[PDB]
């Protein structure tokens, strides 16, 4: 249902400048143009986004309308040709089931720190993903 949704705000550090969103996939649900759940967009459109430092953009997904199912999927973040990592989520419809999400970095050269999100209830809601380039201290 539309009650199951996530919207990921992609924040790119000047340590990277531009992040390519690629390889988006869904096991359940659809992508949409935040904030209008009726405005469905293709996986290819999501997988063509370039996010610039200073101007965050949103990747949003919800369950299919009136269905007893939610949204589950992922997308990859790239710094040019170099994979930074993968953001994944699982927002089930079933009442009482835990909602989950994570960024998994490809290496210690990049980090994706998340803030926000509901582990319980219908929707994950808005989550911020802050991406940067890092070196060991």
């Amino acid at each position: 249902a539309y009650a199951e949704w996530i919207a990921v705000k992609v924040v790119v550090s000047k340590s990277i400048g531009t992040v390519g969103i690629r390889n988006a996939t869904l096991q359940w649900g659809k992508f949409y143009r935040y904030t209008n759940k009726d405005d469905e967009i293709s996986t290819e459109e999501v997988s063509s986004m370039n996010v610039q430092a200073g101007s965050p953009q949103w990747i949003a997904s919800c369950g299919r309308e009136n269905a007893s199912s939610g949204t589950q999927g992922s997308f990859d973040c790239y710094d040019g040709n170099t994979k930074m990592g993968t953001f994944s989520w699982d927002d089930p419809w079933k009442s009482g089931a835990t909602n989950t999400w994570s960024f998994t970095p490809a290496s210690a050269d990049y980090a994706g720190i998340t803030s926000g999100g509901n582990a319980t209830g219908t929707d994950i809601g808005e989550v911020t993903l802050t991406l940067g380039r890092f070196s060991e201290n």
